[PDB]
């Protein structure tokens, strides 16, 4: 049968942690198909029915300077990555789903934040009172898998389909950063007086929600040029939400004002130190093979400083 194959660059680079996808778009569904094959078997999906999954997958994102088809599938390599370090952890239904929820957990986004569709009155902000954006993802998701040919879990049983839209539904949620903060401390206390448990379901569920804060947030992981280069368009799209915050009436918080651009050092510092380092740091202390993103991320957090000194 047919093997994926890539570049021999890329077939050694895409293993590790920091890979950067490049910027060739039309090679985007090859490497993702690499990593479902290697990741997950040349037997998880078949392939004409993966194959139009993930081309309907991209028509769904849109043309925003973050939160696009390459913010997906940068998401997914990440998770692929921790997949692949982590082999045995990992059951055959989750290895499947959280690859697939990777691909979609951004689906349909707009560029706008939770905050900006409650306060604009949009309507995803009346179907979906909170995680709104995220319950939208997931809605998204379940819309593609229905579409002729496109069900890729067709080969599951009914109660490991509901199992696995299961897994993609509770790891969607989960890169809502809302939840991020309790989901880590809960974790945190767990592995501190000993009581985390990966036989306990609500214990893997949790591990997996921080698994996918880690993949979302991994352009903290990257070559320095990577990191700051994301950084552009990750502002890009917060300053024109904090336009349109203006337009409403409303003074937007200070990482949305593009009035505040010289605050951006100090607003990544917090985040690093706030977010991304814990994130990474329990995430260690869960899976220790994935320390190589806690040791980037530490290094982006000193290229930071060196930026705030003038040194860079
Ligand atoms: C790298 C990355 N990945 C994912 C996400 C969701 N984020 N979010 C930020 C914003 C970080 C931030 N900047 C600022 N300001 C406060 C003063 C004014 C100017 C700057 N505040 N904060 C928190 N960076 C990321
Ligand atoms: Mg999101
Ligand atoms: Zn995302």
């Amino acid at each position: 049968l047919m093997q994926f194959t890539l570049p021999v660059r890329l077939c050694k680079e895409i293993e590790l942690f920091h890979f950067d996808i490049g910027p060739f778009e039309n090679m985007w569904p090859g490497i993702f198909v690499y990593m479902v094959h290697r990741s997950c078997g040349t037997s998880c999906f078949e392939l004409e029915k993966l194959c139009r999954f993930i081309m309907s997958v991209k028509k769904n994102y849109r043309r925003v300077p973050y939160h696009n088809w390459k913010h997906a599938v940068t998401v997914a390599h990440c998770m692929y990555a921790i997949l692949q370090n982590n082999h045995t952890l990992f059951t055959d239904l989750e290895r499947k789903g959280l690859l697939i929820a990777c691909l979609c957990h951004d689906l349909d986004h707009r560029g706008f934040s939770n905050s900006y569709l409650q306060k604009f009155d949009h309507p995803l902000a009346a179907l979906y009172s909170t995680s709104t954006m995220e319950q939208h993802h997931f809605s998204q998701t379940v819309s593609i898998l229905q579409l002729e040919g496109h069900n890729i879990f067709s080969t599951l049983s009914s109660s490991e389909y509901e199992q696995v839209l299961e897994i993609i539904r509770k790891a969607i949620i989960a890169t809502d950063l809302a939840l991020y903060f309790g989901n880590r401390k809960q974790l945190e206390e767990m592995y501190q007086t000993g009581s985390l448990n990966l036989n306990n379901q609500s214990h893997r569920d949790r591990v997996i929600g921080l698994m996918m804060t880690a993949c979302d947030l991994c352009s903290v992981t990257k070559l320095w040029p990577v990191t700051k280069l994301t950084a552009n368009d990750i502002y890009a799209e917060f300053w024109a939400e904090g336009d349109e915050m203006k337009k409403l009436g409303i003074q937007p918080i200070p990482m949305m004002d593009r009035d505040k651009k010289d605050e951006v050092p100090q607003g990544q510092l917090g985040f690093y130190n706030a977010v991304a380092i814990p994130c990474y740091t329990t995430l260690t202390q869960i899976l220790p093979p994935t320390e190589p993103l806690l040791k980037a991320c530490r290094d982006n957090l000193s290229q930071w400083e060196k930026v705030i000194r003038g040194e860079e």
